[PDB]
């Protein structure tokens, strides 16, 4: 009676965009495996493939975060707590495979952002999305520039 999530076009748009990240990262992982590449961060990269991988992953992920920003903005006036919490859940969930590509601190970027500005409102979602997107962009640039 207060915990129901996304519906309609917003649900399809955001869940589809999130799934695209997971699909892309799964495919990157498979390519890596075929070439014997390990994304283990402890082992600015020197490896061309890892550079491309991070650009690819952060591109698809940023499209998702933009989708979050668009829908949170749309839902500012009439969106429910359950909808905003669901948007946070998608951001946090896709941060996990991103971190596994060696994007250090990705899940913490998201959860820490929610500590300052929790997803109880559109404003909160937008602040978390901004921090997530900024992090993606920083990673994107460093690796693209090197390339
Ligand atoms: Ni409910």
């Amino acid at each position: 009676g207060a915990m129901d999530g996304l519906t309609g076009a917003t649900k399809i748009k955001l869940e589809s965009s999130a799934k695209a990240i997971v699909d892309e990262i799964d495919a990157i992982k498979k390519k890596a495996a075929s070439m014997g590449v390990n994304f283990d961060a402890f082992k600015v990269s020197e490896n061309p493939f890892i550079l491309e991988a991070k650009v690819r992953a952060t591109t698809v992920a940023e499209k998702f975060v933009i989708a979050i920003e668009e829908e949170a903005t749309k839902l500012k006036e009439t969106g429910s707590s359950g909808e905003f919490s669901a948007m946070y859940d998608l951001m946090f969930e896709v941060s996990k495979p991103l971190q596994e590509l060696g994007i250090q601190e990705m899940t913490k970027t998201v959860s820490m952002a929610a500590e300052e500005n929790p997803p109880t409102t559109a404003q909160g979602v937008l602040e978390i999305a901004k921090k997530m997107r900024e992090k993606l962009q920083r990673v994107h640039k460093k690796n693209q520039d090197t390339l």
